[PDB]
């Protein structure tokens, strides 16, 4: 599912992403955006470590999710990478919050780092009524 700006924004913000680890709102749709353009079914394979991104946080086979494939990985959000590749974005969340949970935080997406660090995002929530 491909979902549309301020309905995704409320979504988040029913499942209880706003201020979550001290992560706004505006930065996890900051984060959906660039990550994978709002879409549940992206999917991203790593040549390089033999990793797969899944899902509209493109969260990876590596260290969260059990895809089965990768070469040594963990599965910290105790998942089928399957299940964030759902129109429903409960599971994707959980495994989000679960991600941001890390010292890291929302630095653990370099993508992050690079499109939404220091940057006025506001504008990714804009007029959605959140």
């Amino acid at each position: 599912k491909v979902f549309e700006r301020c309905e995704l924004a409320r979504t988040l913000k029913r499942l209880g992403m706003d201020g979550y680890r001290g992560i706004s709102l505006a930065n996890w749709m900051c984060l959906a955006k660039w990550e994978s353009g709002y879409n549940t079914r992206a999917t991203n394979y790593n040549a390089g470590d033999r990793s797969t991104d899944y899902g509209i946080f493109q969260i990876n086979s590596r260290y969260w999710c059990n895809d089965g494939k990768t070469p040594g990985a963990v599965n910290a959000c105790h998942l089928s990478c399957s299940a964030l590749l759902q129109d429903n974005i409960a599971d994707a969340v959980a495994c989000a919050k679960r991600v941001a949970r890390d010292p890291q935080g929302i630095r653990a997406w370099v993508a992050w780092r690079n499109r939404c660090q220091n940057r006025d995002v506001r504008q990714y929530v804009q007029g959605c009524g959140v």
